[PDB]
């Protein structure tokens, strides 16, 4: 007769949940569980402004959803207030979950638009610029790799560090201004992403 309230029954409680990062909005991530003495029929939902912006729960079912998209690289942990009720009782609790990382990020390149101007004479083995492209994702693609593409004979930039570096004697009469495409990709092994980037080099002769 005395009501007893409803008890959470998943075992994630203890432990915690992990959703990917690519898990489109709509997903159902889990099913919420929970227990009765009185066998009342029970409602369930999820508790918090963040919680429940990112997280929706099906009242009756206790099917919980993804409501927006999860990013990694904006935030990789939640904790979640779940509830369920016996519409006497709100009971209420905590669950951590942890975002897991897809390689959703093409490089990105900074302090664009590129253009040095150099003279002729500048010797091989010259460094003229800096390339930097960034890359959020974890572990191998996060990890960038440039290159110039198509190569450049006249040119090189470092694989690992993107600085680019005259290889072969210029020849003003020949070329004025060069106009290469540099390639940031990331390294995911099997599904790697990568972005271009133009490189102005003009070349300069005031020993005319
Ligand atoms: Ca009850
Ligand atoms: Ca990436
Ligand atoms: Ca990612
Ligand atoms: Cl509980
Ligand atoms: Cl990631
Ligand atoms: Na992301």
């Amino acid at each position: 007769q005395v009501n007893r309230l409803p008890f959470f029954t998943n075992h994630f409680f203890d432990t915690y949940l992990l959703i990917s990062e690519d898990t489109p909005v709509g997903s159902s991530v889990t099913q919420l569980l929970a227990r009765d003495m009185d066998n009342d029929p029970l409602v369930f939902g999820v508790s918090g402004e963040e919680a429940s912006r990112f997280f929706a729960v099906e009242p009756d079912t206790g099917v919980v959803w993804l409501r927006q998209p999860l990013d990694r690289e904006t935030k990789s942990e939640f904790t979640v207030e779940f509830s369920v009720s016996d519409h006497q009782g709100v009971i209420t609790r905590k669950v951590n979950i942890q975002v897991g990382g897809v390689n959703d990020n093409a490089p990105t390149f900074h302090n664009q638009p590129y253009s040095v101007r150099i003279p002729e004479n500048t010797p091989v083995g010259t460094p003229i610029f800096i390339v930097n492209a960034t890359d959020p994702d974890l572990g191998a693609g996060g990890s960038v790799l440039y290159s110039f593409q198509p190569p450049s004979p006249f040119f090189a930039i470092d694989s690992a560090r993107g600085i680019v570096t005259v290889i072969q004697e210029l020849d003003y009469e020949v070329t004025q201004a060069y106009q290469l495409t540099v390639n940031a990709t990331d390294q995911d092994k099997t599904r790697p992403l990568s972005t271009l980037a133009n490189l102005a080099i003009i070349i300069t002769d005031l020993e005319h």
